[PDB]
Formats: structure tokens, C-alpha cells, sequence
């Protein structure tokens, strides 16, 4: 007997406590003195290409227009 | 034939082992010196505020009250 | 029309390719001078933190006796 | 009533967005003066490691291949 929904639980719960913590990483390391001044590494730079990486997996599965 | 018991089990220990690792790079993260002194970085409110993420989206999705 | 197949590759690459790089960024973390001398971070006491945490969930959605 | 969609939605994005952090993570460890000469953590090294992790079990579930 398989208790999917105790599996969602334990699935959400690691999938948004990492993305909460790897999000604090991110910023953190951000700040390292051997990436500074290196472009790639900027924050708001790894912001936006996060960004764009997000919001194009999430048009192909949920595109806003649900009548193409 | 798509094992669907085989996928579960490799997503589990796949989000179940990054949970557990992404938690200890957290720790030795906050103890880094470059983030000495850095409120939003302190190892105290990092916890705190990972922990409201994930109970808020845990309370979208498995309400402590079924029947609202 | 939901393409589950397709959101199930995404899905695998996403959590295999995370697991395995995070598995390279806690190695990096653990040599790290800021914590040497940490029995908290040594690596061994890591790995084998992390290897009794995914063990106990395995066990409670996928455990060896098919019939308890 | 159990939101699926809108699960797969948040489930998506966590993984999706944190993948794509992992990623910088790793670049900005791979530059860290305490594994420089350490080839088990050389950046191209690395990728390659995990290039066939992410490959390997993508063929165990998608297989080219569909009728083996």
C-alpha cells in the first residue's frame, strides 16, 4: 500500500527546504573574494540567467496561453 | 513499461541525499569569513527563514485542517 | 494535453544532475580551511550522516520486507 | 482536493531553479584556492563525471531505444 501522499509530503518538503537553502548558498558564494569581478559570478547577473532558465521550463509545461 | 516504483525511488533518494548535503553546505557556508557580521547570512536566521518557506508551502498543499 | 512524460525527464535530469554536483560541492566544502577540525564537517561523519538519513526514508516508502 | 497541477507547478520550479543555481555553485567551488591542483575537483572534470551520472540514468528510464 503506497502512500503517495506521504510521499508528495517528504518530496515537497526536501525539493523547497533545498531551493530555500541553495538560494542563501548562492548569494553567499556570491560574495567570495575569488569571484569577484569575475561577470559570471556577479549576483545580479546569476539572478537574471536564473530567471530566464525558470521561466522558459515553466512556459513549455504551463504556458499562460492554454489555447495554442 | 514505465517503473514508475523504480522513478520514485531514484527521485527519493536523489531529493533525500541533496536535502541532507545542501544542509551541511549550509552550516559550513555560514561559517565562512566573508559572511562574518552579515545579518541575512547569520545561521540562526538562514533556519528561521527556510523553515517559514517551507511550512508555508506545506500548509498550501497538506492544510492542517482538512475541511476548511 | 499534459505531457507526464516529458515533465518526468525534466524532472529526473533536474534531481540526478543536483544530486551529483552537490555531491562534488560538499566534497570541495569539507576541505575548506574554515572548518578543519569540525568533526561536524569532517567528510566521513558527513557521508555517513547523510547515508543513515536516506537509508530511514528509503526504508519507510520502499522497505526490504515486502510484507510487514 | 489535491491541486496537481498546481503541485507539479511548484515542484518544477524548485527543482528547475535550483538545479540552475547548483550549476553556479559548482563553477564558483571549482575556482576555490583549496582545490586548485586537486584534479578530482577541476572544473571540466567534474562535468564530465557528471555528464555521465545524468546520461547514464536517463537511459535507464528513457531509453533511445524504445523496444529492447
Amino acid at each position: 500500500a503506497f502512500n503517495q501522499t506521504e510521499f508528495n509530503k517528504l518530496l515537497l518538503e526536501c525539493v523547497v527546504k533545498t531551493q530555500s537553502s541553495v538560494a542563501k548558498i548562492l548569494g553567499i558564494e556570491s560574495l567570495s573574494p575569488h569571484v569577484s569581478g569575475n561577470s559570471k559570478f556577479e549576483y545580479a547577473n546569476m539572478v537574471e540567467d536564473i530567471r530566464e532558465k525558470v521561466s522558459s521550463e515553466m512556459e513549455r509545461f504551463f504556458p499562460k496561453n492554454d489555447d495554442e
